[PDB]
């Protein structure tokens, strides 16, 4: 997108409002698939809330944007590579745009608290730079996300649960491997909104659902070959004390000639599923996470879509 110059990222809205603009600075990307990261140290101190999030990409040549939360970006630098690391700490995903998936708003309300004393204090972009033709020209590129803050604190708190998997092994040739993720939910209720899948090459199909009563309900099903935007859930569903929140990622071995393990290369898998939901603000936690299964058996009852590609 349109590089700001002498204005700046900061752009004053009303007296307790700013958009903060998150860019490239101006890069200009050499190989194909090239994956792009940057950081913004919040301007304010004191905590905040991004309740609105606006593409600034250039569409012949950005393939997807992350952006995330943190507070200790993985470079010092004006930008880097992401394959060094995104973040030292654990990155809070905030918002995703794919190319062929417009990405969908926060309803109003809900916002992701950020600095103070617990909240990010940083920003990070990542950019996947997939077509660079347009980039022969040696144009440099200032692509990015606009982001909305405010200091009015928001009746409902955005947050993110990952589920996860650490475990999983995909033996060679291995036509179907099953990698199960459940934990018992324990805090105030969560209502989510939207989600998003992850997977590399070998996963077919990723599907989460919330298990009350025994009684299996979806929270979202997506082949992660489809663009990895944050989709928008059928209809809401709250998970509650007691609940048990369960995901699968079905992959494949077929096509590899070693075993394939969790991890951050193209030759590793990942298998993630991201429930973003929204809590009372006095209820409120911004980031929960399951990286076990500790209903192994409560699988027995998963419906079939959950092993039916998409
Ligand atoms: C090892 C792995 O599966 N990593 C995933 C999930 C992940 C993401 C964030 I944000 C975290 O803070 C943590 I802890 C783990 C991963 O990096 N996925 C990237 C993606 O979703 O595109
Ligand atoms: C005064 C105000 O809030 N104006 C905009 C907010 C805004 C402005 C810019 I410049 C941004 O880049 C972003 I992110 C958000 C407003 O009312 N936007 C409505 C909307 O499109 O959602
Ligand atoms: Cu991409
Ligand atoms: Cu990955
Ligand atoms: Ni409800």
């Amino acid at each position: 997108n349109e590089c700001l110059g002498t204005i700046g990222p900061v752009t004053p809205l009303d007296a307790s409002d700013f958009a903060l603009d998150i860019r490239m600075p101006g890069v200009t990307p050499k190989e194909s698939d090239t994956y792009f990261c940057m950081s913004m140290r919040l301007p304010v101190d004191e905590e905040a809330f991004v309740i609105d999030f606006k593409p600034r990409a250039s569409m012949d040549t950005v393939h997807h944007m992350l952006l995330f939360g943190c507070n200790m970006p993985s470079s010092t630098g004006s930008y880097w590579f992401c394959d060094e690391g995104t973040c030292t700490d654990k990155a809070n995903i905030l918002y995703a745009w794919a190319r062929n998936a417009p990405p969908t708003r926060l309803p109003k309300g809900v916002g992701f608290r950020v600095g103070g004393e617990t909240g990010s204090k940083y920003f990070v972009l990542q950019v996947h730079y997939g077509d660079i033709s347009a980039f022969r020209d040696n144009h440099k590129d200032c692509s990015g996300v606009s982001v909305h803050l405010t200091r009015v604190p928001q009746p409902l708190i955005a947050g993110m649960y990952l589920m996860m998997s650490v475990d999983t092994v995909i033996p060679p040739g291995e036509k179907v491997v099953n990698a199960d993720i459940s934990c018992q939910y324990k805090m105030y209720p969560m209502h989510v909104f939207a989600y998003r899948v992850h997977t590399h090459h070998l996963g077919k199909v990723v599907s989460g659902y919330r298990v009350r009563n025994g009684q299996w309900t979806l929270i979202g099903r997506q082949n992660p070959q489809l663009p990895q935007a944050f989709y928008p859930v059928e209809h809401p569903v709250d998970v509650t004390f007691g609940d048990i929140l369960a995901a699968r990622c079905v992959f494949t071995g077929e096509g590899r000639t070693e075993a394939t393990h969790i991890g951050g290369t193209s030759s590793d898998e990942m298998c993630n599923l991201y429930i973003m939901y929204y809590m009372e603000a006095k209820y409120a936690l911004s980031f929960m996470t399951c990286t076990k299964n500790v209903a192994p058996d409560m699988f027995r009852t998963i419906p079939a879509e959950a092993n039916i590609p998409i």
